[PDB]
């Protein structure tokens, strides 16, 4: 996230990230039992750390538990990255309390111009590499889709909005992919893709979940 700030220990208790050895993708706890992330984070050998602040030092509020299963959107296409989401499962249920909540689903799409909280420990830097121990938070509007498709002609569809600044200088960035998009208290974006970090007419780009409620219901109900 670049050109956010600390949120503070455990004050986005949804948040999750996936670590494969090393931490490589955010997620969101949707309830004790499954995580939606992108299917772009995919990969075989997931541990899903909750109630995470410092992601280099274990201080007591932490849940390390195992994925038994992933499921990646059956349209997901890894070329345009349209369909962009995934769920994953927990080997066991995590045991939710003030550090480990789960986040709602919306239940519809919400407006242009609503206030979102995204969060994340990816880069930090434009134009640089910096890697933070502790976790970022960035408040920022959902844009117009005119202005997210005049930034990217031909590449966005009905499945993905922006959400930033054009004149750039906050965004999220690699190392946050697949982490939460909140706004009114509803979980309507994944971080997806975008263009550099926090370049100027360059906003990001996040799935849409709202367009994806009746697959997650659906899915995790038969899993
Ligand atoms: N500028 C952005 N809004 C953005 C957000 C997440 C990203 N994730 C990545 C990314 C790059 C390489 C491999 C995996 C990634 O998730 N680039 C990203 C760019
Ligand atoms: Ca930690
Ligand atoms: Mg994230």
């Amino acid at each position: 996230i670049v050109g956010g700030y600390t949120c503070g220990a455990n004050t986005v208790p949804y948040q999750v990230s996936l670590n494969s050895g090393y931490h490589f993708c955010g997620g969101s706890l949707i309830n004790s039992q499954w995580v939606v992330s992108a299917a772009h984070c995919y990969k075989s050998g997931i541990q899903v750390r909750l109630g995470e602040d410092n992601i280099n030092v274990v201080e007591g509020n932490e849940q390390f538990i195992s994925a038994s299963k992933s499921i990646v959107h059956p349209s997901y296409n890894s070329n345009t990255l349209n369909n962009d989401i995934m769920l994953i499962k927990l080997k066991s249920a995590a045991s939710l309390n003030s550090r480990v909540a789960s986040i709602s689903l919306p239940t519809s799409c919400a407006s242009a111009g609503t206030q979102c909280l995204i969060s994340g420990w990816g880069n930090t830097k434009s134009s640089g590499t910096s890697y933070p121990d502790v976790l970022k938070c960035l408040k920022a509007p959902i844009l117009s889709d005119s202005s997210c498709k005049s930034a990217y002609p031909g590449q966005i569809t009905s499945n993905m909005f922006c959400a930033g600044y054009l004149e750039g200088g906050k965004d999220s960035c690699q190392g946050d992919s697949g982490g939460p998009v909140v706004c009114s208290g509803k979980l309507q974006g994944i971080v997806s893709w975008g263009s550099g970090c926090a370049q100027k007419n360059k906003p990001g780009v996040y799935t849409k979940v709202c367009n994806y409620v009746s697959w997650i219901k659906q899915t995790i109900a038969s899993n």
